[PDB]
């Protein structure tokens, strides 16, 4: 079924949920602290969800790759090798900034948080201040009592705000990661494709300190006890079989402007893969040539071909169901509806007319924006702009820091700088810095109006690429001891600092906040405008009979439809891929090596109790039409009885363009079974302590 | 079903035929010369059927492909436009070269060529002088008849021999091809591939002098008039439906000995898909900078990517299958059988072991021969090479001159020269000459021992290369009127010469005959023991109850099956497309350019009559169960009823290594719909005069 639709639309999916075969009661999904809503988490960034009543949380291997990472070295590379933990005291850190979020509460704040912005009048700058302010004072009487991390969220454009209270919890384990080969068998080929067979699942688990609240890790944290968590489903599962998902969406875009699909499609898009393809060829060779640059830099190499692959398949995408004429017509039929409004349409109309002016804004400054946006997130510049920046919000009182920099998020930026000592190698990141500063300096001399940059180069030729990073390669931020140093440090020990990454820092900062503040101006601009003209759209919508629920923004949803699979002229994909398709993509090279023991499990059949008759193997990989984004990765699908019969990991080559544009005839997500997890904790990479936790042994 | 039948098999295949669907009666099929078998001609490389009494032919698009190309320039672009001839006089010469083949007879003439071979005695070399002298004088007898061909066919190893006269037609003109968006739509993308879309169709006529006996192109030669052509089928194709096809497969190599295959996947497939890919790119990246080098080298890049893109399907195909494997396992099961057999064994075991000693001659003097081979084949060299050994042939009587050079060649040796015409620019057979001898001076000292192009490089780098392409490039064999002037030339006027390409070929020429007498020895041994193995491997395969038919050899065999689909783990591929799937397919980017015309027809559901229910569209191309190989596209698919429901074209990815290794799951045939046939020549590239002729009008 299409749509992401939040615990609050329940009554409108209750009656859908049981068609398509849901057997617990809708009632049962709307207590989102129960039994089995209680069980899904998020990860920031991910959904998980508790599998044990000592705290073990599975999700992807995608999404643990970052923790398996950060756990690897060149000599012990346990994203090629795998991971298990066969006692609490073999589980690793995740890293310090590693969360698993447990719902609390969601409130309804939208009345307060549009009296907060009307109450700022017609200045864009106050009305961007008052939500901050508005932000900031309920996630602070939220957070009160320890071990609670709160967030605001806006949906549909503004027109609806719920706060949402989670207890964060600090010390998330590594407990089990299978072999790379399993984890991201056939890698970037088969990544955004059916069929497939990829083993992606990994398990953590969570710990809190001795006195039951969130801690950071230590020696006598002690495994966290949640409420609720699933049970693996013992009903196979098959073709037609309902299946649902719980999880935290990211971004969508359905009711982006003609306007902002146009610029995505025709510039960012193409621009952002063509530039990502590059830097991954520059990682590729500097990874071949040191084993550690290719372990510190396997989780951004790892996103950055998932995004520019995402790209490329998204404009694919776009051609195919024609979205730049889907989006022209439907914005045409919206405008020409308002129209026959009169009066009651007109605040739409001017709301409109608004957003399409805030388009133009970037157009020879988007590539600039672009390269100097990523030379400046370099690792030892991003690090020396981060500290230096803290430095200055230190001096406000908290509730008037920018948010990020606030005493909340001290504990994040700190483990950022500890979790760079896994990731940074100087040469690497020269290579890095070039890269974009050649970017720069090949535009036309217009658009290459960074001061400072223009003053730190002296020059538009390689020659003076050369001497900047020459000189920025002096820096000591790559000392993990020299990040901490400057993490407590105040403003004028920055503004002394010979250190050429830091001077650089504090010569870009005045132009950094300039550019910050004429943000905020277009958000508070958009905070009145954007809402009016969703609101239409969604009026015009429902008008239409067509499904109405918000874009994902990072927030609790839920999505639910049957095990299917779907087609094109000349093909139909079945539902389901088994143990003979992984063994049939074999090439001994990576990324279709796999172990040997699934190699020899295959061949001598052995299914290990976990055949599905009706398949005649072990099912690997399924299709179904679920409506899952970024940030699904993880989430559990769970069957009619809400047991777990898989994990949501990808979508199909034809689903990446429902972005922006969802078409049902060719969306469909790819999960991993339940029973392909056991089967190679069974036959492949052992885990006895682990099945024996969930009790499948 | 598996197998290429020669008629004489149609007595053992007569009830697998019956239980596949056929309605005609297997006794119809013996009938060579009658219906509707007597409708299916060879061309020479490609099968046609005569479907007027008008002499109307119908082929592939890409067996028209060299015709439209010699008709085509850089300004008038048959390839791109297509073609039509709405009368008999628009029609135009196919070339001098182009041919159609009628079957007049099969006669078996085994028991004298076995005399012919053992009446030599021992000397290989006089074995080989022997057949070449039986085949030449059964071949003159034959062709005594002023308009008929005839060819002795070796099968299964020389287990038996046969005679075939033909009819020849000489003068064969173009009459239709669709733009090559249609004739080739996919281009090199879709090429071996399924899901296909491709209307690989196009027409020729037949034509005679008014004396009704076969002559070259003139004014006022008239059509002939077949005793048999093929009806289209009203009848409409679905799944499951019985078809069949009869053609002129060239070359199989099922009989191989495992030592031929170890080669073949280990040394030639590679190499020469490497060197055929940087050729094509050179020949892309010259045919954009001259849109006169594309158009001539349009027929030359087509053959190389068909080529190159077949191995590198064969190599993956031998690895899906274990090629390796069951070819050392068969080789392993036949002489284990053999020493079971006593006496009756010991001529095959000893034919073996002759036989397996023919390996261990190449790995030295492969990469030398290939790389010397390919530039004495480039065009200015290998006329010079051709004209200059005819000269030398010419002086002898004419049953001694090498086959290839008698004066029932002399009009094709004369038509090549004048299709030169049409696919030679003077600094891409420079590009192509720098290619292959860049190849050769890369090789080691040791295998660099080609005496006369080391003299004439005087060196072994790029320099060295770009030396003696310089000398070359003063040759004249680049105009037409200077080739035809050398072809009636004698021996001195070529050894007086100072045109450096006739001054490479006569020095080369003494090395170039004792390779070839090297060469007729090679034959000369093999050709006593080859005939005794591949009897015993047939015996084993007989005795093992598997299918036993000889290897393609160019002669007319019988292939038979069912309109069915095929799969692979998580995808099942239906046996047909449709032309919404062409549509879906537009990018308005070569090679997906449909016409306007056909996009528009799609859009507006303009089905002209031709929809199949069971689709729900017009179907485009489908899949069958059938065996073909290079030589079977144009081959009429015939349904129950003999009726021509379309034409072979193509294979599916995983059929390409059947040429080895049959594989009856994923080895399917791709064939054009003749309802897409006819739907394109009504509503697309109109030929109302055709749609006349064929009685769909
Ligand atoms: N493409 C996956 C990540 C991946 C990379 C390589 C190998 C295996 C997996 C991905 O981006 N998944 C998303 C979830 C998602 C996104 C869009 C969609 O249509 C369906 C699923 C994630 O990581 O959250
Ligand atoms: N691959 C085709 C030629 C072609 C190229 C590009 C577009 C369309 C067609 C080809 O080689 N066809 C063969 C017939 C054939 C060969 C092998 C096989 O398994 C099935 C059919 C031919 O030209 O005769």
């Amino acid at each position: 079924a299409e749509g992401m639709w939040v615990p609050q639309q329940l009554p409108e999916i209750a009656g859908p949920l049981q068609k398509a075969g849901l057997k617990l009661s809708p009632e049962q999904l709307a207590n989102l602290t129960g039994d089995p809503m209680g069980a899904v988490v998020a990860l920031g960034g991910c959904t998980a969800s508790f599998v044990s009543p000592q705290g073990l949380v599975v999700t992807n291997h995608h999404c643990a790759y970052g923790a398996i990472q950060l756990n690897s070295t060149a000599q012990k590379n346990l994203i090629k090798d795998g991971f298990n933990a066969p006692t609490l005291k073999d589980e690793l850190s995740a890293g310090p900034n590693a969360r698993v979020f447990v719902l609390d509460q969601i409130t309804d704040v939208t009345a307060q948080a549009k009296a907060a912005i009307a109450g700022a009048g017609n200045d864009p700058l106050a009305r961007s201040r008052a939500l901050d302010a508005f932000d900031k004072a309920q996630v602070a009487a939220c957070e009160a009592d320890a071990g609670f991390r709160c967030r605001l969220y806006s949906f549909s454009g503004g027109n609806t705000y719920r706060l949402f209270r989670n207890m964060e919890i600090k010390d998330v384990r590594l407990v089990y990661a299978p072999p790379g080969s399993v984890g991201k068998f056939g890698g970037d080929v088969d990544n955004w494709m059916w069929p497939r067979h990829t083993g992606d699942f990994s398990f953590y688990r969570a710990y809190v300190g001795k006195d039951g609240k969130p801690a950071a890790f230590a020696a006598d944290n002690v495994p966290y006890q949640p409420k609720h968590f699933l049970k693996f489903a013992d009903q196979p599962l098959g073709a037609d079989d309902f299946v649902m998902v719980a999880g935290y969406p990211g971004r969508t875009n359905r009711y982006a402007l003609a306007g902002e699909f146009n610029e995505t499609a025709s510039f960012t898009y193409p621009t952002i893969a063509k530039h990502y393809n590059a830097v991954l060829k520059m990682i590729a060779d500097a990874g071949k040539a040191d084993a550690d640059v290719k372990v510190k830099y396997a989780a951004t190499a790892a996103s950055m071909n998932n995004v520019a692959k995402n790209y490329l398949g998204q404009l694919e995408g776009f051609k195919r169901i024609d979205a730049a004429g889907q989006k022209q017509a439907e914005e045409a039929a919206v405008l020409a509806w308002l129209k026959k409004q009169g009066a009651a349409g007109k605040p739409a109309l001017a709301a409109h007319a608004q957003l399409l002016k805030h388009l133009d804004t970037s157009k020879s400054t988007r590539e600039r924006d672009l390269f100097v946006g990523q030379f400046n997130n370099t690792s030892a510049v991003g690090a020396a702009i981060t500290l230096y920046r803290l430095s200055i919000e230190r001096s406000k009182p908290d509730a008037e820091r920018e948010a990020g920099y606030q005493e909340r998020d001290l504990t994040t930026i700190e483990g950022g700088l500890k979790q760079m000592d896994r990731r940074y190698v100087a040469k690497m990141d020269q290579q890095l810095q070039t890269y974009w500063l050649d970017q720069y300096v090949a535009l036309p001399a217009a658009q290459r109006d960074n001061e400072v940059l223009n003053k730190w180069l002296a020059g538009s030729d390689a020659a003076a690429v050369k001497s900047l990073v020459n000189k920025l390669g002096g820096t000591e931020l790559g000392s993990l001891d020299t990040r901490l140093k400057w993490f407590k440090a105040d403003r004028a020990a920055f503004e002394a600092s010979n250190d050429p990454a830091i001077q650089y820092a504090v010569a870009v900062m005045p132009a950094l906040l300039k550019q910050e503040e004429q943000k905020k101006i277009r958000e508070g601009e958009s905070l009145t405008a954007r809402p009016l003209y969703l609101q239409a759209v969604a009026d015009y919508k429902k008008s239409q009979g067509e499904f109405v629920y918000p874009d994902a923004n990072l927030s609790l949803r839920i999505t639910f439809g049957n095990v299917m699979g779907y087609g094109k002229d000349g093909v139909k994909y079945t539902p389901f891929t088994t143990l003979e398709g992984v063994a049939a993509k074999e090439t001994g090279e990576d990324p279709f090596d796999s172990p040997k023991a699934l190699l020899d499990a295959v061949k001598a059949k052995r299914y290990g109790g976990l055949e599905d008759k009706r398949l005649g193997s072990v099912p690997v990989n399924f299709l179904s039409n679920l409506d899952i984004t970024g940030g699904n990765s993880g989430s559990p699908v769970l069957d009619a009885n809400g047991k777990l019969v898989g994990l949501a990991f990808d979508g199909n080559w034809e689903s990446v363009s429902s972005n922006w544009v969802f078409d049902p005839v060719m969306t469909r997500m790819i999960a991993v079974d339940s029973r392909y997890m056991q089967w190679i904790m069974q036959e492949v990479a052992p885990a006895p302590q682990l099945l024996k936790e969930l009790n499948l042994a």
